[PDB]
DNA sequence: CTTCAGCAGCACGTAGGGGAGAATTGG
RNA sequence: CUUGCUCGGUUCGCCGAGACUCCCCUACGUGCUGCUGAAG
DNA sequence: CCAATTC
């Protein structure tokens, strides 16, 4: 299940004011700082509407509006498994420690010597009762079935300065027959360069790639990022994820690249089939500005 | 003005916790 | 094989060779440096 | 149609 990466193009507001991220942050902050008894007291986080509703009242965690059971479940199981996992880490060493102590004691008993004393344990709780190596908050925003990427159809999605695509039409191809371009137009290969061009099948880089306009010791062309990007989203494929009043729109060109180098798909493929190769629950990075996808089992 | 000694990391590892849905269903 | 990333050739028009299991977190070595004390 | 249920 390899991962595939995708860049963002627009969003309503920064992914920090989202109810999902705020609720996950509050839940984590509450759970990580629990005592080894309060963990078992508040560990009956439910799976239904009523159980997950009454847990928030019992534990008092602020709720910013988020109520999705599928979206409130993915940010409680992870938090409690991380809490339990730190204890699992501090108790993993003690298993081999006890095994080694038992082996040494058995060897001494066989030799006749009395068993040697060993350290009891290295627990994870200090005088305050809380946990020593308290975990850090995960900024990842995990998606779910109810909110899955779909083709950006402007029928209901809001008005953006973007283009539109047919989910049924096959995906466009990257300027076939490169050596037919008028002079003075983007992508033009001068005549001296046409001899000794690559004949093997490889990635077809676009004119407005960032690798062709970048600072380099022997590159005298001037970098114009403002135009290099403003003329780069015209040929973009837009996929949209939507939780509430939020409308992340992405670029399904990373997905298109991903499907073409693991022996998966060819130029004859519609948008619906493109993201039908991927799991419907991507992971979002609020600070880096990237979305991560995963293939299916096939 | 040389050896140490218990701490911190702009950076590199490592080591070990956690994680990365969808099909059947109900107002 | 349209975005993204790495390394390069160029008349600067874009050309070539690549990698693609990723993220988060708490610890912990290393020179670097800082903070003290022994040593003629 | 689209939030909630088990797996």
């Amino acid at each position: 299940c390899p991962p595939a990466k995708v860049n963002i193009l627009a969003q309503s507001r920064p992914l920090s004011e989202w109810p999902i991220n705020l609720v996950s942050k509050g839940v984590q902050e509450y759970v990580y700082g629990l005592t080894a008894a309060e963990r078992e007291a508040n560990g009956d986080f439910g799976t239904s509407r009523k159980s997950l509703d009454r847990w928030f009242a019992r534990t008092g965690v602020p709720t910013h509006g988020y109520t999705t059971v599928q979206g409130l479940n993915l940010i409680l199981r992870h938090t409690f498994n991380r809490y339990d996992g730190v204890i699992k880490k501090v108790e993993t060493r003690n298993e081999k420690r006890r095994s080694k102590a038992t082996r040494i004691n058995v060897s001494r008993e066989a030799d006749g010597l009395p068993p040697i004393e060993a350290e009891p344990e290295e627990t994870a709780f200090g005088p305050d009762g809380k946990l020593k190596e308290r975990p850090g908050i995960n900024p990842s925003i995990y998606c779910y079935q109810q909110v899955s990427p779909v083709p950006y159809n402007p029928a209901k999605h809001p008005a953006l300065p973007f283009s539109g695509v047919d989910p049924g039409a096959p995906l466009p191809l990257g300027t076939p027959n490169r050596l037919s371009i008028p002079k003075g137009q983007p992508g033009y290969v001068p005549e001296w360069q046409r001899p000794h061009l690559s004949t093997k099948n490889k990635r077809i880089r676009k004119w407005y790639a960032r690798a062709n306009w970048r600072r380099k010791p022997g590159r005298k062309s001037v970098l114009d990022e403002a135009k290099l990007k403003e003329a780069a989203l015209k040929e973009a494929i837009p996929i949209i994820v939507t939780i509430g009043k939020d409308w992340i729109v992405m670029d399904a060109r990373g997905l298109l690249r991903a499907v073409y180098w693991r022996g998966i798909a060819k130029p004859g493929l519609s948008l619906k089939e493109l993201l039908g190769f991927f799991s419907g629950d991507p992971v979002l990075d609020p600070k880096r500005g990237i979305a991560t996808f995963t293939f299916k089992l096939g």
